[PDB]
């Protein structure tokens, strides 16, 4: 359940994921269109949940892709600033979910977003550490699907 | 007409947006269940839009409407966070109306936000000067829908 994968998120996972989003989150536009257009990269088969979306592959130049890239990263932030109090990130956790469940979203196809940040966080000099303990937070999203 | 409201938004107005925001985004949790509450105690009509927050009068005990009311103020430290590139805060509020619209809430209806917010700062001792400020910043979303 959701209240057990929040209880995975341990000391130093909690650490490690303050430590690397004070880098990644420091350029939400750039660091979140890289995430997207990483994800439609390595998972070309995630591209039909976007149709709204437009020409994709336009990038930064594409504003409904940025405005969307952007969003998504204060979605992140809004998670990393509940760690303190496991009540208040299940609640936005399931607040999130939402939405995602009423487009069909699944675990094992949310889960796809793993790869595209172990890349992001590679590029900024953060190793497999770090991407595991991104992979956790994640979990707490899979667990709500 | 998003671009057209946005150009409302002086100098003057956006240092003012800051730096009432600079006090009422510290604390998320509480200011924006104060919001919320607000807003369902002045137009109790409103309430009619969030039955899958169940019982509402719990306020801040509530789960889903604390999950509700955090994630919203996420979505203000967005487009604070846009004030300086126009082109980005556009893309960013026009992202976020796409749900609202689909849920088929109007400019109008949305605008009862306006009366919460007025009361919010006011609590804080931002007086009309600010909440001036703020009904320009809601009028560029109202321009969205
Ligand atoms: C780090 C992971 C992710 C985050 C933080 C994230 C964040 C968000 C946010 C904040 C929104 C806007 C609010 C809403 O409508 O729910 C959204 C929309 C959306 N998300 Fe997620 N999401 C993530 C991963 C995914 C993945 C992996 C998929 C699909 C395989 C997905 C599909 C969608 C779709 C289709 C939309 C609507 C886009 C539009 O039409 O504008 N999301 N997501
Ligand atoms: C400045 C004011 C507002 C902000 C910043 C705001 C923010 C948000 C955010 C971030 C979400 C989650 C993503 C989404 O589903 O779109 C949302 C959901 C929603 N908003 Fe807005 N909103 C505001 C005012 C309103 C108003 C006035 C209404 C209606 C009278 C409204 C009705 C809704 C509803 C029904 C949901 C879904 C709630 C749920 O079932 O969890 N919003 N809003």
């Amino acid at each position: 359940s959701v209240y057990d994968a929040a209880a995975q998120l341990t000391a130093d996972v909690k650490k490690d994921l303050r430590d690397s989003w004070k880098v990644i989150g420091s350029d939400k536009k750039g660091n979140g269109v890289a995430l997207m257009t990483t994800l439609f990269a390595d998972n070309q088969e995630t591209i039909g949940y976007f149709k709204r979306l437009g020409d994709v592959s336009q990038g930064m130049a594409n504003d409904k892709l940025r405005g969307h890239s952007i969003t998504l990263m204060y979605a992140l932030q809004a998670f990393i600033d509940q760690l303190d109090n496991p009540d208040d990130l299940v609640c936005v956790v399931e607040k999130f979910a939402v939405n995602h469940i009423t487009r069909k979203i699944s675990a094992a196809e949310f889960g796809k977003i793993n790869g595209p940040i172990k890349k992001v966080l590679a590029s900024k000099n953060f190793g497999d550490k770090y991407a595991n303990a991104w992979a956790k937070l994640v979990a707490v999203v899979q667990a709500a699907l």
